[PDB]
């Protein structure tokens, strides 16, 4: 694999987002993962619904949490719509997806990465866009403006997020706080300190979907 990935050179990463007060972390970390995949095997990007999920995945929890393996689950046994048919709203109403026709996408399956293995990850975020939790807590996560992030914070992971590249000394992540939290919605997070957690927790639960 290359010493540097950046999914964004590719044409395979939509603009940030921003969730909002909603606890919808869940279903935005699972759409990128999405819009990765189907760019990645068809060569056309498109945006995808994070509101439909929200709706829709019954085993998560809408505003109050989420899990973004049920949302990929639901992802590959029904399908999803794009975002311009089924528009962010920012809360919770009832699941229209039969409303507004035909799904746009459809996936194969879900796959979890083996976790505590940074090789594992990088493995992964080469093949495609993965989705990733930490723990975004502390206040330094939440004040971050830029550079290479080390902390301090701990491993109890509370915000999923995904994974887009990496390089040398850092793995990329788009984040969905907006445009002006971080590097223009993105963080940078240090790898290869040979803590097997991660920092903040990072290599916890990493899922992708399997597209063929």
């Amino acid at each position: 694999i290359p010493e540097y990935v950046d999914w964004r050179q590719k044409g395979a990463v939509t603009p940030v987002k921003n969730q909002g007060s909603c606890g919808s972390c869940w279903a935005f970390s699972a759409v990128v993962t999405i819009e990765g995949i189907i760019k990645i095997r068809t060569g056309n990007l498109n945006e995808y619904s994070e509101q439909e999920l929200l709706d829709c995945d019954r085993r998560s929890y809408g505003c109050n949490g989420g899990y973004p393996w049920s949302a990929l689950q639901l992802v590959a046994q029904y399908g999803i719509h794009y975002r311009n048919t089924y528009p962010y709203e920012g809360v919770q109403r009832y699941c229209r997806s039969r409303e507004k026709g035909p799904y746009a996408a459809k996936t194969d399956g879900v796959r979890q990465v083996q976790p505590y293995n940074e090789g594992a990850l990088l493995y992964s975020i080469a093949n495609q866009p993965v989705s990733v939790v930490l723990e975004a807590a502390g206040k330094d996560f939440q004040l971050y403006r830029g550079g290479i992030f080390v902390g301090p914070c701990g491993n109890k992971v509370d915000h999923a997020v995904a994974a887009v590249g990496y390089g040398p000394n850092y793995i990329l992540i788009k984040n969905s706080w907006g445009t002006g939290w971080g590097e223009n919605g993105y963080i940078r997070i240090k790898r290869g300190t040979g803590n097997s957690y991660g920092v903040c927790g990072l290599y916890t639960s990493s899922f992708y979907p399997v597209k063929n």
